[PDB]
């Protein structure tokens, strides 16, 4: 009896949507849920002063316009920085090309006029707490990143700082994973009420072996394919809800971000989708006519 089993299918805003908005700002997921995205996937890092940042790199290089570790900076240094200085439509996020390629660079920084209906700090490296703040009731998904693939107690402490935050709010309607089983672990003991999906390791030992990942687990989320090998394949998806797991799949550079490959993954009965152009799968998803939590539709399985 897993609730995540009837809550298909899910357009879940990667990163607010990277390629329609600058990732992981106040706009790209404001935007994100008033054009129907019943879910948002974010990242986050946390300051020199123990703040949770939204932002997917350890760097802020290459989403604004500063340099260094987000562990390195205070959050007030990193609030003031342009985290669209370096979004181009279509292609995320790329330095160090013509100025005029950047639709919203300067608008944080107040050199350029916000779209109608936003202000500057929209454009900003946002405070987790933030977000929740602006996003009462809609589902988030949240990844726990960290400073290095060495640097484990990075992980660790994020985790540490995540669970207690997430604690406070007493909402229960967030996932929380990370690409480090070890730091899911953590959350796990510390916030024993949130739903979480697992790392590399217990996705590889289901995947690979069979082996049914850490309990409290509540969705499997998977690439489309990774070094080769196809992930999210209806053979697999069966499985996986067979075993009560729920299948949400993303593509960030696995598999094109493509109207195509978006309907295979829905074919697939896959229950939640993460895409990059979430706008577009929306209208994917509404010419179709796919049923959506609390609407009625078809189901493609
Ligand atoms: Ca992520």
């Amino acid at each position: 009896d897993n609730p995540w089993l009837d809550a298909r299918v899910l357009n879940m805003a990667h990163a607010g949507g990277e390629n329609e908005a600058p990732a992981n700002t106040l706009y790209a997921f404001k935007r994100a849920v008033k054009l129907g995205a019943n879910m948002l996937e974010l990242d986050v890092q946390s300051t020199k002063d123990d703040q949770l940042v939204v932002i997917h790199n350890a760097t802020v290089d290459q989403t604004t316009d500063g340099t260094g570790k987000v562990r390195d900076l205070t959050f007030e240094q990193v609030h003031e920085l342009d985290a669209a200085y370096n979004f181009i439509p279509g292609r995320h996020a790329v330095p160090g090309e013509p100025p005029e390629s950047y639709p919203l660079r300067g608008v944080r920084t107040g050199e350029k006029k916000p779209p109608p209906g936003y202000q500057p700090s929209d454009f900003a490296i946002p405070k987790l707490a933030d977000v929740l703040e602006a996003f009462p009731r809609t589902p988030i998904n949240i990844e726990i990143k960290g400073t290095s693939d060495a640097d484990i107690p990075s992980f660790l402490h994020n985790a540490k700082l995540l669970a207690r935050l997430l604690k406070k709010t007493g909402r229960t309607d967030f996932i929380v994973t990370s690409f480090n089983d070890l730091a899911v672990a953590k959350f796990h003991l510390l916030a024993p009420d949130i739903p979480i999906a697992p790392g590399m390791a217990g996705l590889a030992a289901y995947f690979l072996l069979g082996v049914k990942p850490m309990h409290g687990t509540v969705a499997l989320q998977i690439p489309v394919r990774y070094q080769g090998l196809e992930i999210a394949t209806p053979e697999f998806i069966r499985r996986a809800h067979a075993d009560g797991y729920a299948v949400h799949v993303w593509f960030s550079g696995t598999a094109p971000d493509d109207e195509a490959t978006y309907n295979r993954i829905i074919d697939s009965c896959a229950d939640g989708l993460m895409p990059a152009y979430p706008a577009l799968l929306e209208r994917i998803l509404d010419e179709r006519g796919i049923e959506r939590p609390g609407r009625p539709g078809v189901d493609p399985c």
